[PDB]
DNA sequence: CCAGTATTACTTTT
DNA sequence: AGTAATACTGGTAA
């Protein structure tokens, strides 16, 4: 008995005829802008203002990222094309060369290092609207409005700028509007109220928040394409902190890691994964989907759940709950978890030959 | 030319 | 409020 049996997915969002279809994808995660805005303030940030972000239990890892961070998304898109239809709602799975790969809060935490513990009690009530009423008249608050105030505010004993800085940070990196311009969508109301309490903001599980936000963009994306990738130059926006999604395929799949990833010199070993690796420079601003598909090749070495190294065990003990949470009943995902739980790997070989045929031959 | 990014215009919902 | 079209960036390769 070589293990409990793992069932094929009920369905897939995309047929394998779409695996070669390239798309432009629009991020909404302005890591580079925020840092430039912060560094170019006419009245600079004080030590306490600076160290608030550079020693933040979650956001200090934003500073371990490479300078001028630019997102690379065809790994994420390759994953998206392989999203399985499942019952669970708090985790996503992608079937690559017939191997299911999980994107859950544990994986969002191992790559980003953000706090992914349970929300504090009655966390929505946190804050008040007093801080924002002191700077923003009645109406919509757009992201450009928060940035503008920050660059103009005068530094002073009230740490109100830091609150504006934090609000700018949250709504530009964690929970980010899609629409821009004169009619940009209003920024997340929770972040507006949460930014009034700097203590609360230093400890909140912003990873869970970022993660739950990513889950909505994933669902919206899959809803939008309805199984067909069009032929358009018009980019599709996927807002939120997508760095974990950008790296998942590379952490899971050694063939991609060997061609497109390099270790980051002098990184600390207790940091999450995004601090300790970097994308290789390529011919383009990001990898082409063809490059990903070609390097996938015929590889069978793929991790379903990406295993932590020993140096990463204290990290996860600190940023993840031991509270595996409650989700909808999933006979298929349960049968995967049961087989992986016993040390056995999963591989639907018809799906593997389909993937190989759709990329390498057709 | 390209993928990532920023911006403006047109469509759908309400 | 949502999506599509357009244009800009900083490269590479022809
Ligand atoms: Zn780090």
């Amino acid at each position: 008995f070589q293990g409990s049996h793992a069932m094929q997915p009920l369905g897939m969002y995309f047929p394998a005829s779409e695996y070669t279809k390239k798309m432009k994808l629009a991020t909404r995660c302005y890591i580079s802008e925020v840092l430039k805005t912060f560094a170019d303030l006419e009245h600079p940030l004080t030590n306490v203002e600076k160290n608030y972000f550079m020693e933040h239990p979650s956001f200090k890892h934003i500073y371990h990222l490479p300078s001028g961070y630019t997102h690379k998304l065809m790994g994420m898109w390759m994953l998206f094309l392989r999203t399985a239809s499942i019952e669970k709602k708090k985790e996503v799975w992608f079937v690559v060369n017939g191997v299911p790969i999980r994107y859950g809060i544990r994986e969002h935490a191992l790559i980003s290092g953000f706090n992914c513990k349970a929300y504090p009690a009655n966390y929505q009530s946190a804050g008040n609207m007093n801080f924002a009423n002191r700077y923003f008249k009645t109406g919509v608050i757009r992201r450009e409005d928060v940035k503008t105030k920050l660059m103009e505010m005068e530094p002073a004993r009230s740490k109100d700028r830091l609150r504006m800085a934090v609000l700018y940070f949250l709504t530009s990196i964690i929970a980010v509007p899609t629409k821009t311009g004169e009619r940009a969508s209003p920024i997340d109301d929770f972040c507006v109220r949460a930014a009034s309490d700097l203590t609360f903001c230093k400890t909140f599980p912003w990873g869970r928040y970022s993660f739950e936000y990513m889950l909505k963009s994933i669902s919206h994306t899959l809803d939008h394409f309805n199984g067909v990738v069009p032929n358009t130059q018009s980019p599709w926006p996927v807002p939120g902190f997508c760095v974990p999604l950008e790296f998942l395929a590379f952490e899971a799949i050694p063939s991609l890691r060997e061609r497109f990833i390099e270790e980051k010199e002098g990184s600390h070993a207790g940091c999450p994964r995004m601090c300790k690796v970097s994308f290789k420079r390529t011919e383009m601003k990001g990898f082409t989907l063809e490059q990903i598909n070609h390097v996938l090749g015929t590889t069978e070495v793929i991790e379903s759940i990406i295993r932590e190294k020993a140096e990463e065990v204290p990290l996860l003990a600190e940023i993840t709950g031991v509270e595996d949470d409650v989700d909808k009943h999933d006979v298929v995902v349960d049968s995967w978890m049961k087989r992986l739980g016993q040390g056995r790997e999963i591989r639907f070989e018809e799906v593997y030959n389909e993937d190989v045929h759709a990329r390498m031959e057709a």
